[PDB]
């Protein structure tokens, strides 16, 4: 069995190996990469996403979100308070202001210590889930707006044509902006490209151990768990590495830098934080191996998680028994 300890693997494809996305994903899996839940892919030195980032300041962040924490330093939830629209140029200046800027630090480990010690005491502002792309249309390899759609994958594997579309999203971050513990919708893959700026630290639990995380989360968030059998789908719960180690949960950590891709694998729980002002682009995707995970994915039917149009068909075709309950939660 490849990668039996479930370590995060890092890949350095050549330009020729970067031509066929599906083939390279399947290659990474042949080496055991999925067992970690997360892999890093460093593009060939010949490749670029676009020419420059000099012309992005006029992108609008229609609904910036202030991430307000409740709890204790290592175990907290966050809610998202809506703020007035601002441009990416305005958001960059905010991120670099004395109130929000990254503090002085020694290295990535010291910054991680500071994050876990102090996150709860501040409320950073996050631009999330903005439909769009920063890949040049003439970038032909690993262009996250030109991938095969998940609807076409389900049709190729199972024969059923379905409605829906699959497009990328932009994320504008600052110091302390946080992504809560979650798997992807319908336990899909994701791919994330860090276009510019400061790093992103990731934490991940191996798919084979995901239920261990879920059991800890039910213990640590007992009211949320009573509310919804799939409450991690609400994307609000944070648990620190120290707390995970105290409870014997298997996990790994890695820091993504500008110019690097990360891939999350089906049913790989992940969480993390941004080091400072940055811009990432991400999209969900599928492969033949995902279908069996999609059929088994939990679902939120309580009303909180509220998702994309395109999840309807995936539930309808892969989970017909759950469809009626799930849909009542969406209305
Ligand atoms: O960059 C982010 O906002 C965090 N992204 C993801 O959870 C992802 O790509 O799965
Ligand atoms: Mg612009
Ligand atoms: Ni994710
Ligand atoms: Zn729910």
């Amino acid at each position: 069995a490849q990668n039996p300890n479930c370590n995060i693997m890092i890949f350095h494809p050549t330009k020729e190996e970067f031509n066929d996305f599906d083939k390279y994903i399947a290659y990474m899996e042949s080496q055991g990469a999925h067992r970690a839940g997360l892999a890093k892919i460093i593009p060939p030195k010949e490749w670029k996403a676009r020419e420059t980032y000099d012309n992005i300041s006029e992108i609008l962040i229609a609904t910036p979100l202030q991430q307000v924490a409740s709890g204790r330093a290592g175990v907290f939830t966050q809610y998202h308070k809506k703020k007035k629209a601002m441009t990416v140029g305005e958001y960059r200046h905010l991120a670099n202001s004395k109130k929000y800027q990254t503090p002085p630090h020694q290295n990535f480990e010291d910054l991680e210590r500071k994050y876990w010690k102090n996150r709860i005491y501040n409320s950073p502002i996050y631009g999330a889930d903005i439909s769009g792309s920063l890949f040049d249309e003439n970038t032909k390899q690993w262009n996250l707006g030109h991938l095969g759609t998940i609807q076409d994958l389900l049709e190729k594997e199972c024969g059923v044509v379905i409605e829906g579309v699959n497009t990328p999203y932009l994320y504008f971050g600052m110091w302390k902006t946080t992504f809560a513990w979650h798997t992807e919708d319908m336990d899909l893959y994701s791919i994330n490209y860090l276009h510019l700026g400061e790093p992103k630290t990731w934490y991940v639990v191996p798919p084979e151990h995901g239920q261990r995380l879920e059991r800890l989360a039910r213990e640590l968030f007992p009211g949320s768990s009573r509310g919804c059998g799939a409450f991690l789908r609400h994307k609000v719960a944070l648990i620190s590495p120290t707390v995970l180690k105290e409870n014997g949960i298997p996990f790994n950590r890695i820091t993504q830098e500008a110019g690097e891709f990360m891939v999350t694998f089906p049913y790989g729980y992940h969480a993390g934080f941004n080091h400072g002002f940055n811009c990432a682009e991400a999209i969900n995707f599928a492969t033949p191996r995902w279908i069996d995970y999609g059929k088994m994915a939990s679902q939120c039917s309580c009303g909180e998680a509220r998702v994309t149009f395109s999840m309807d068909a995936f539930v309808r075709i892969l989970q017909p028994e759950r469809y009626d309950l799930w849909k009542r939660g969406q209305d």
